[PDB]
Order: C-alpha cells, then sequence, then structure tokens
DNA sequence: TGTATCACCCGCGGTGATAG
DNA sequence: TGTATCACCCGCGGTGATAG
C-alpha cells in the first residue's frame, strides 16, 4: 500500500529517482531491472521505500 | 501448503534428507540457517518441494 | 529419521570433505 | 520528472564514471 514493482516504479519515475531513493547507484537498477530480478518496493505515507526481492533457493 | 519454514524443515527432517530435497550440500543447509536467511520451502501433495528465499533490497 | 566445522572459487553462497 | 554501457572488487551485485 502501495505495493509496486521496481521495473514499474522505475518507469514511473526514472531510474535516478528510484536508485536515489533507495540509496543505490542508477547502474545497480538498470542492472537490477535488466537483471530481471523479482523486486517490489513499499511506499509508505510519506513517501519513503522499502524494497524487497524474492528468490529461489537455492541461488545456484 | 504446506508452507515451511527452512529452519522449521530443518528441525523436523535433519540436515541432510533436506539438503538432500533441495538438491544441494548439507552445509549450505546448515550455512544458510545459521545464516540467518529467509526461506521457506512448500511442500506438494507428492512431496517434491519448493523454496524461495526473501530479501530486502538492495543485498548489500 | 545426527550436525558442525573447513578451505576453495565463482564477499556472499555455494562445494566437497572431513569428523563425530 | 532521460538510460545504458564500462571496468573494478568484495560470480552475483553492487560502485563510480563516462556519455547521451
Amino acid at each position: 500500500e502501495q505495493r509496486i514493482t521496481l521495473k514499474d516504479y522505475a518507469m514511473r519515475f526514472g531510474q535516478t529517482k528510484t536508485a536515489k531513493d533507495l540509496g543505490v547507484y542508477q547502474s545497480a537498477i538498470n542492472k537490477a531491472i535488466h537483471a530481471g530480478r523479482k523486486i517490489f518496493l513499499t511506499i509508505n505515507a510519506d513517501g519513503s521505500v522499502y524494497a524487497e526481492e524474492v528468490k529461489p533457493f537455492p541461488s545456484n
């Protein structure tokens, strides 16, 4: 609430802001996205963001 | 259904079987567990297992 | 239907192993 | 409220940078 996708979020906001919102470098995002990582953002009232990723175990 | 925790599963079954069930080496498990990784198994009728892990983005 | 190291290599997450 | 490389280091996931 709102639960939204990284990619998604990225298309709305632009790699940079996003990236900035997670306190990480833009290239990350990019990579991450192209990467096809399953990740989700969570927005809070204030607009702070939280992101978790889903991955299969085991990583290999 | 059933949704169960790795650790959990591990306590019921013993590191080894588990490990075997995921097609990975026992030490992994161990590590993984001690590691405090958030991971979950999913059991199916037949008893096949599937495991996904939850992680914060970004990994760093 | 034991677990917990250990060093090795592509620093996490694995591998094999070795023991117990 | 541009994105997409690139080489570098602790092979994935990041960093900075460089450009466009």
